[PDB]
């Protein structure tokens, strides 16, 4: 809310920085503004200053100069984070991993990637599939989002049911600490108990105890067979039922489980211009498989498709193995969160609540808000426990938000759920920790941002409380 | 040797405290305190004359809060299984044992959410939770004794680890109490949950430098519909290694364990513990699991992994079992090496990462490079996630022995950049090896967290960093 008082860039240190990184500095004003717009277009920063270092020493290089003259420093990925932590509030230096896009190694055996922080995660999967391998997660955000901005967001996704956590796959890190020191947890064994997994604490710190410049991570295998079941289901007690019958009789292959209601269906329809493969029904579900016999998949859910159709849990479906049709499906998924962003302004909640009752919340809000929203939607990672609950309006309301907030936080308090699973805390959410972290643990994390960055020069105004 | 830190000693007065604060929970008498002091392998041993055994997370809590006023250091305990001298005191240090920490708070069965005290016994754990149709994420030949804070604080690996992975990604929510006795709520029964830092992940592998673990949540795979396990003989390593890329190529994501073992292994469960091999002689075994949804389809699978095996040369005899008795019986032949090698002799153990291609490279050398020394020399474990079991046995302990044997075997796997603790850990015996597996700034940071969780250092001293 108010600027902390930092330095300001002189003519000297944009002198420094061109040193430091020669080609590197962008100061064009209208340049500068996409990078100062994040994603949703609702926060803007004034920074006058973009670094597009290369390597990681001059990454160190840049933290040095910034931590001696007391700098604020913005780091920057993708720039398609959700809570408004990869845009300066004010005028911090943002540092851009754009030009740091280098493949390291990759090791054919054992599936390791290293590769630099700035690296596209959709660029990422193509190289590993070319060598029969894949990324242990995926988003919707792949053509944008840095591996490097991925970690420091401990990012989930459509993948996260099978593949697991980040803090699971990454199996090292290289960290330029806010002073410029290098710190090297770049390992790529799979096994390695000396001492403490330092670099644990910077996946899901968003950029504010270090800035990630190298990854290594554990790719999977590439499937031999990959499958897609978009199903239709005539309410929330049947997606349940499907999701429980899914686990006993797909098991081991299933990759993913997705939902969406009916108004998602009907935003992607009007928004994107693309159409519905099946039958209207008030919630859909996207099933993926991933297995090395194509023949005993195709069995699986065979016999997994009959009984549920023959049970009444699923209306209509639609199964696909060809790659273009596998795609066109998990479209209808991916580009939800697009077709909202259209529909005007959206209230955006990311929520983890037993998935029992993890619709409830939106009959509630439907319920609550009546005429005075346009659309209450539902949709999201229902196997991981995973709500995405958006709100749209053609105009922002501060009546609106008043009955959203902290109705909604509340809410996933009473079911000791978290207000941030995936997307994270940034600026948006710093001060809605209370809902889900006592005050002893939110005070451990200061003193751990104390320790790795004194002056508070890396990301201030996140992503701790106030 | 190592000079003991200035810590006070127990009083009568501290006594009285704990029996105040833990009633009917002090053990005084030196002959009940002989067995916690001495490690699992019977080569260190603690002047520890205080054994305190708490029940609650409170107790856990006040203990620490006396300790860290009277600047008593304290010796956290779990099932006393570790391998790396971690878990008994160096000199007089309070063990503070976790065994009757050991109720279930809570499983909710269908998200196989549980949540359970430190103290809790891994095998009894996945007794309860397979009896609800889930299993443990995690298992290990110590089983019966282990707890899962213990295994936490260790970031125990185990035998199924290429199948569902660490415990940095399983467990979803830890409950610590730090040195002054704060209690740490990061119990977050959440599959998903990105509200700040992820600090549980900090208690992972700290081996009680950093707080004493008192709750865990962990998230239990469903329990398999079926389970098969096949035993192999293979003709050499190079074979090993093609039966273990043929094994990802046909079984995939139905593999749940690859455990590999040599001729002597074999020897010595035999000789040690009568346990008969149930195929051809080899001079390398391995062992592999599947867990999956069909059996029908596994079986499939498994049949034409061995029809190509087989066919191929890789293995030259080999023998499947689904009845539980019989897979447990193969199982045996793996879970029990370790066993086997204490009783063999003094037992000189090594617990490595290296390249899959070059892991039974330093069993052949030191067999060279030792000579009548060496008892046996053996090489088996996780060949699945690189990770090596190399130990040594001989009738005595002998300083020739062990710097023929170090820093050759720690040279090695630097030049390999591999680690040298893979799972085991540090404790007291590798604290001063990690400059082979991490570079001096990193050793730096784990100091300061040390000095910002514990500045008066009285958690597990002499351990796990660098003097
Ligand atoms: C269409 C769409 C779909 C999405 N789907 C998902 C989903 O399924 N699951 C999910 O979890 N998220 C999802 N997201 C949001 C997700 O958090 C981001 O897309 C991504 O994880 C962040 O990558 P980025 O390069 O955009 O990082 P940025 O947005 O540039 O940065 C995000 C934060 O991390 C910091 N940061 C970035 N890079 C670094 C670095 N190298 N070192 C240190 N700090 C750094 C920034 O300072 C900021 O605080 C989605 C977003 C979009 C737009
Ligand atoms: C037969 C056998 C097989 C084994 N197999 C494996 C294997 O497959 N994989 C593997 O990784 N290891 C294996 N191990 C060793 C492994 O480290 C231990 O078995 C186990 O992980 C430690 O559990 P524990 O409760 O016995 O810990 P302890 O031995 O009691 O303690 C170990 C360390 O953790 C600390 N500690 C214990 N409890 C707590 C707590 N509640 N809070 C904080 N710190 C605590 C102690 O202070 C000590 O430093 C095996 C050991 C044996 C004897
Ligand atoms: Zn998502
Ligand atoms: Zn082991």
């Amino acid at each position: 809310v108010r600027r902390l008082p930092f330095s300001t860039v002189s003519k000297q240190d944009l002198a420094a920085f061109e040193r430091i990184v020669p080609g590197g500095v962008v100061t064009d004003p209208e340049a500068l503004q996409a990078p100062n717009v994040d994603w949703l277009r609702t926060l803007r920063g004034c920074s006058k200053v973009l670094l597009r270092p290369r390597t990681s020493e001059e990454v160190s290089h840049i933290l040095r100069h910034c931590h001696e003259r007391n700098l604020a420093v913005n780091p920057q990925g993708g720039n398609t984070g959700m809570v408004g932590g990869s845009v300066p509030v004010f005028d911090e230096i943002i540092l851009s991993t754009a030009r740091m896009n280098r493949v390291l190694s990759f090791h054919s055996v054992s599936g390791i990637l290293v590769c630099q922080a700035g690296c596209v995660l959709e660029e990422l999967s193509r190289y590993v599939e070319e060598r029969d391998f894949i990324m242990p997660l995926d988003l919707g955000a792949k053509g944008s989002c840095h591996i490097g901005g991925n970690v420091a967001t401990n990012a989930g996704g459509l993948r996260f049911l099978r593949y697991g956590s980040l803090h699971g796959t990454v199996l090292g890190l290289e960290v330029v600490l806010a002073d410029g020191t290098v710190l090297d947890c770049l390992t790529s064994l799979r096994k390695d108990n000396t001492g403490y997994d330092l670099k644990q604490l910077f996946i899901g710190s968003e950029g504010t105890l270090g800035i990630i410049t190298t990854v290594s991570i554990l790719c999977p295998p590439k499937p031999r067979a990959v499958n897609v079941a978009f199903l239709g289901c005539p309410g929330f007690a049947e997606v349940l039922q499907t999701f429980s019958t899914c686990k006993g009789m797909l098991g081991e292959i299933l990759s993913a489980f997705e939902f969406m209601d009916a108004v998602c269906m009907q935003l992607v329809g009007r928004h994107l211009h693309l159409a519905s493969p099946v039958q209207e029904s008030p919630f859909y579900v996207l099933i993926e498989t991933s297995g090395s016999n194509a023949g005993h998949d195709a069995e699986k859910l065979g016999h997994f498709l009959e009984h549920a159709l023959g049970s009444g849990l699923v209306t209509d479906g639609t199964m696909a193995t060809d790659q273009r049709k596998v795609k066109m499906l998990w479209a209808l998924r991916e580009r939800i969160t697009e077709a909202l962003s259209r529909d005007g302004y959206v209230y955006k909640y990311d929520l983890s609540l037993p998935v029992e009752r993890l619709y409830d919340i939106v009959t509630d809000l439907r319920a609550r808000l009546g005429p005075h929203a346009k659309h209450v939607v539902g949709y999201g990672h229902l196997g991981d426990g995973n709500l995405h609950l958006n709100v749209t309006a053609e105009a922002f309301s501060p009546s609106l938000l008043a009955a959203l907030e902290p109705h909604v936080y509340e809410w996933t308090a009473g079911q000791q759920g978290s207000v941030s699973a995936e997307h994270g805390v940034g600026f948006r959410k710093r001060d809605v920790l209370g809902y889900s972290k006592p005050p002893g643990a939110l005070q451990l994390m200061q003193q751990l941002k104390a320790l790795l960055d004194p002056k508070g020069i890396l990301n201030p105004y996140k992503t701790l409380p106030s």
